[PDB]
């Protein structure tokens, strides 16, 4: 209840990807203190060093940060992540669940955030996100919920874009569970993203025997730039690093839907410099 | 602090009963000793999915949390030792133990170095712990007698 | 010497590629009547499909066009053309030459050209541009003047582009070896082609390891290869090709400015945007 | 249309003066014979690589042009350049034949983009025949005598000794 000017965010993203989290900020007009990103994926670390001019500050992998450098390299406002799902969803057969495997990650953004919430009695504003699939074990998401102390928000990007991805949103954000704007930015059918002279056969996309686009005579795959605006990224933002389209097609597949992040993301705006 | 007062207990382990037993064993007062298992006033209180970090408020303050098995129950443990320590800034005395069996991952036991801060001491099983003397570079219940030896140190003995 | 409103400009592109010339007439602000473009690579005909709207009229193996296809499709006012150079290059030791392998395939537009000139007595303006290597054998480049009637120009795109590529330009477009304008648009170092936080070994490419980034020496990324050919960046991002496709794409293609240099004196014969 | 002339040829034939001697045979009268050779009034003009367009204006009008040897892609696309600068022009119904002989071993590209160039399917005799002239129209695919046989219909279009 006290007057201070607002200050730019400072932001830790863990399991970072493409740097979707830097994106919604910047495009929600927050101003960004610095963003301290981990992440080991090398083409996605190129994506977001480029796209980003440099100013993501890379840390390599999550279980080299100790709480003495989170202590160092802070405070920060906002903590951030999304970590593997391969071993936590139930389309695996191979599964090792949560504990094992690389779904043990979850634990170390546990870890992290608990190193980096303010101490008792400080009452500066402080924001985490953790994202998951839906497609998970039972006993799985009852354990995350435990260990985060939250029950988790569905959000299905279906209702603001052209892509079915439902998934769980963990956090302290606020009004993280309010309805969803459609707004007119929003491509919310396939065909809206389909490049010039192809047609969609559906409506909206799914993570065999479909070639979701028609060109000309033939049938046909989505393609990366397509594949962008069902995402809600900006065109050629992974034509970056020399990759094969199947390693691009691996890297969008693991992000998150930008304007479910830009849902999450904009009541931020109410505590933090805008631009 | 102003006396030596009895300790205040909070297990994980496998087997309700040997940390009580051990502190027995060597003499310590037990204002407290609260039991959990991982399934799948001394009370046993069930299966640790069920305790809250705002029962180990209600229940504590705690002074020693024990855990392990001679693997998942080590993440159980480490949030139950995550809800237990004492804020930043309060100075009492905080001791925990968790034991493991020395055939497991390498993985397992580098993670788990990682996540305590602490490297085990190898005797075969695993001990981490912040007690004096388990300070370490790069049944089982007499071991965890020697182990938990400097207890008698800070805490009220019958 | 007559008055007429100028009209906008038909087009025959033979081995289009990925239709350089039409985005280079696109550049120059000449209004394009029509554009038929022969052409038998599945990526390069997706690249032009999608970047220019399905303008472009695509017709296949150009040895599958006739004399009657040529008058009925036209008439054509510039007749362009840059034909396979891998049998033609000494580089290949494997060469077959001008006249056997994939090098024949020069006389096609030898052929078209001659369906597409005017009869005689029509006075209109008609321009044609055959491109190729000059890393080619002497009697073969000496082959291709003689039936074509024609010496060929010299234009090496390092003079206005950071990349090494000298080609011969057969044609009798005006003004074809006139001085090239080095202009603002004109990248002329490999460094200004590169993205965000790359360092150029080189001055101008000459396709080892051309740029650093951090601390490993890294390839030309497509992206940049565009940059360095004078292409707009991701053009040839469609199509979900390899980058080895693309690579092989823009190995094949006109330099941008060395083609805006050759067309820009056609604007003082067709209409103008 | 006037009244018979006597024949005018260009000769790019592997085998000089072939056609001359056939045209004799024929009892054709000569007013032209322009003979020239790809190597690597009656003339030898040398290498092909030396005749141009304004060479082909000069010497000619020319009735007849026949080239070919009884790769080879070289020698069909040198008759093809030749054919092409001594046609008549869009207008001009003046008649005008032209022949193309060649060994029937050779690549089926070879054969398909000869037939496609000369826009004419070949005569088979054992050698590849084509022509323009009467008798060598053929429909499509699935020692000097022979041309002489084959040039049995200049004998009607040209004035004879
Ligand atoms: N040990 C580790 N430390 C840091 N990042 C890791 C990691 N193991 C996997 N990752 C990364 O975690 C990511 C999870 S997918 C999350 C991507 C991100 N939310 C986006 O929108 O782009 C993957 O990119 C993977 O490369
Ligand atoms: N038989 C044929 N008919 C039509 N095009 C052919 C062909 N054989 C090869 N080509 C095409 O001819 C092109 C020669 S490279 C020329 C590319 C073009 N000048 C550009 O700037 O993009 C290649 O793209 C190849 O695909």
């Amino acid at each position: 209840g006290s007057a201070e000017k607002r200050k730019p965010i400072r932001v830790l993203s863990l399991f970072d990807g493409i740097a979707t989290g830097l994106l919604v900020l910047k495009d929600l007009g927050i101003q960004v203190d610095r963003y301290i990103a981990s992440e080991v994926c090398e083409d996605s670390i190129t994506v977001g060093m480029v796209r980003h001019q440099g100013k993501i500050m890379y840390v390599g992998d999550v279980r080299s940060v100790t709480q003495k450098h989170i202590q160092e390299w802070g405070p920060f406002d906002l903590v951030i992540g999304g970590s593997p799902c391969n071993d936590l969803s139930i389309v695996n057969p191979a599964r090792k669940g949560l504990y094992e495997g690389t779904g043990r990650l979850f634990f170390e953004f546990y870890r992290l955030l608990h190193d980096a919430r303010p101490k008792e009695g400080d009452d500066r504003p402080f924001f985490w996100l953790f994202e998951n699939v839906v497609a998970m074990g039972v006993s799985d998401k009852r354990d995350i919920s435990r260990f985060l102390e939250s029950n988790p928000v569905m959000i299905d990007a279906k209702e603001v874009s052209a892509a079915h991805r439902a998934r769980y949103f963990w956090g302290n954000l606020p009004g993280m569970n309010r309805p969803l704007a459609s707004t007119v930015n929003d491509k919310l059918e396939l065909q809206e993203c389909l490049e010039h002279g192809r047609i969609a056969k559906f409506s909206k996309v799914r993570t065999d025997q479909h070639f979701p686009v028609f060109m000309n005579e033939k049938e046909d795959i989505l393609w990366c730039t397509e594949m962008e605006r069902v995402f809600g990224f900006p065109v050629h933002y992974t034509d970056v690093s020399a990759m094969s389209h199947l390693a691009r097609q691996r890297l969008l597949g693991r992000s998150w839907s930008v304007p479910v992040i830009r849902h999450l993301f904009a009541p931020l705006k109410e505590y933090f410099a805008c631009v």
